[PDB]
């Protein structure tokens, strides 16, 4: 055995795990059919990715890590072109034969500033960490096979000797090749079916500018300094702008549109598809007036899966890898992370002790496959919340306050591991959560809550109840819970700004 874990995939996943690994003194070989630079989308960080990027910088002692949870220190260390800036996630509801109004939007601001990420610069950031402690890399290399044995694992390369690890990490958010090998991945038992339309802009004109001003919305923050949604009965589309940092130098800005297959199957080219949502929707129009594409569109009809499996003797497939969802409230990157953080100090143990059994990595399956469930309820009833303004209104604050649970219970660990240095009661701790994978973390209060609200939203698409019937059982569920959540005035539903 060459060396002692083979990771493929070298975008930030299997660059961090390279990082973290090396840095530990095991032998890394990271693999990728595609070279640096190269383009990705997962951009939208959140406070939560914030806190885990933080917990493995400290967790593993590499500071430069840390660098990636704050814009102001990616424009610093990483480069001006590296992010945007975001000050919140903003909803903007719409619907086909209506004029869009201003006061049908709801943005919770942040108290701390969080990137848009530019993966390009970033990613590259992550793998030259890598490289400086240790990881060896190769790029633009084909993996023409994986034999897994009881001895180790084998990788053949076209044009190049095989070479042999104890274990190997699957982080392609590609096509999961060792998945598809494996015969893991599957489409059954997912409420969520949507497609996707992506790519990068020129000229998006800022939502201040073409649909509405401060003034008129009455927001706190800027939306052209948010992560800005646009949702409707069929779907949603993001506008991500890498260029509302005031130190940035970045002008592009990243576009995306998902439809439920359920509701519309799209039919034609996307640049035909994306005139025909515009014209359905012509206030989400005046963002492109002057637009232009600065590469092409990539079209996935189906981006939901899951696996059912994605551990073993001598595997194991990172979140991105083993699941994903949709791109709604960017939980692909929460996943990946907290899975790095569980995953490392276990390949550590099992590195030295020289023991390679599915038993000691069982937990990393536990938390990644919850994961993928609860994104997946989250998302379809999310997307059936789409329906209404109102109903939008008060489901979102289900995401909201179990997001911020999550937050705080990551702002704890990351504090008592700051405090007293122990890396074995951080594991522990990490472990010992009741609800891992779920938006709280270690909250029966909140889980409660959002297991009766995907109930009533679920019922409510079975049966097509009415919308305001929807959005008062929720509203119930909400004021009976929010002695257990934190002090943020959820039930008042006339407040669509919710500060900290
Ligand atoms: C914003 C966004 C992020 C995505 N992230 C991932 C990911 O991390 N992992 C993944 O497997 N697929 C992801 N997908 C879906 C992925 O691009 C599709 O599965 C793609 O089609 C690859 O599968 P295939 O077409 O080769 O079959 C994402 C899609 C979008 C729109
Ligand atoms: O995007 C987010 C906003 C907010 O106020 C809280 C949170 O946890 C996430």
């Amino acid at each position: 055995n060459q060396y002692d874990v083979i990771i493929i995939g070298s975008g930030i996943a299997g660059a961090l795990t390279g990082a973290v690994l090396a840095k530990s003194g095991l032998n890394v070989l990271i693999l990728d059919s595609a070279q640096h630079p190269r383009f990705s989308v997962g951009e939208a960080a959140t406070p939560e990715s914030g806190f885990l990027l933080r917990l493995l910088s400290k967790r593993f002692d590499i500071p430069e890590i840390a660098y990636l949870s704050h814009p102001d220190k990616i424009i610093q260390h990483v480069g001006s072109s590296a992010c945007g800036i975001k000050l919140g996630f903003s909803f903007a509801w719409h619907q086909e034969n209506a004029p869009s109004s201003p006061d049908h939007l709801v943005a919770p601001p942040l108290k701390v500033p969080e990137a848009h990420l530019f993966r390009q610069d970033i990613d590259y950031f992550a793998l030259m960490i890598a490289l400086k402690h240790g990881a060896e890399s190769r790029q633009n290399i084909k993996i023409e096979s994986i034999s897994l044995n009881d001895d180790g694992v084998e990788v053949a390369l076209s044009n190049a000797a095989p070479v042999k690890a104890a274990f190997i990490i699957d982080a392609a958010a590609q096509g999961s090749p060792l998945s598809r090998q494996l015969g893991l991945r599957t489409t059954e038992g997912l409420a969520t079916d949507t497609c996707s339309f992506f790519t990068h802009m020129l000229n998006v004109k800022s939502y201040e500018d073409a649909l509405a001003p401060l003034s008129r919305t009455r927001s706190p923050i800027e939306l052209f300094k948010s992560t800005l949604h646009h949702i409707f009965e069929e779907g949603w589309l993001w506008v991500i702008p890498f260029n509302n940092h005031p130190q940035g130098t970045n002008q592009l800005c990243s576009i995306g549109f998902q439809f439920n297959n359920a509701k519309y199957r799209p039919t034609e080219a996307p640049e035909i598809e994306f005139r025909k949502l515009l014209k359905k929707y012509p206030a989400i129009g005046e963002h492109f007036k002057d637009a232009v594409n600065a590469r092409e569109w990539i079209y996935a009809p189906r981006i939901n899966y899951r696996s059912v499996q994605n551990v073993g003797d001598r595997f194991c497939l990172l979140p991105q890898a083993t699941g994903f969802i949709d791109p709604l409230f960017s939980r692909g990157l929460i996943t990946t992370f907290e899975s790095i953080l569980r995953l490392a100090p276990k390949v550590l143990d099992a590195a030295r002790s020289n023991r390679w059994q599915r038993e000691q990595f069982i937990e990393v399956e536990r938390h990644c496959l919850n994961a993928v469930a609860t994104n997946d309820q989250l998302v379809s009833c999310s997307y059936e919340a789409f329906s209404d303004f109102h109903l939008w209104n008060v489901w979102h604050r289900v995401w909201l306050s179990g997001s911020n649970l999550g937050s705080a219970f990551l702002q704890k660990l990351l504090h008592d591991l700051e405090h007293s240095g122990d890396a074995r009661q951080f594991d522990a701790a990490l472990e010992a959560v009741r609800f891992p994978g779920c938006l709280s973390l270690d909250s029966p209060a909140y889980e409660s809550l959002f297991r009766q609200s995907c109930q009533v939203m679920q019922q409510a698409r079975e049966q097509a109840r009415p919308v305001a019937e929807t959005a008062n059982a929720l509203h119930e569920l909400i004021k009976e819970h929010e002695a257990e959540l934190l002090p943020l005035g959820y039930s008042r539903i006339s407040n669509r700004f919710i500060l900290k």
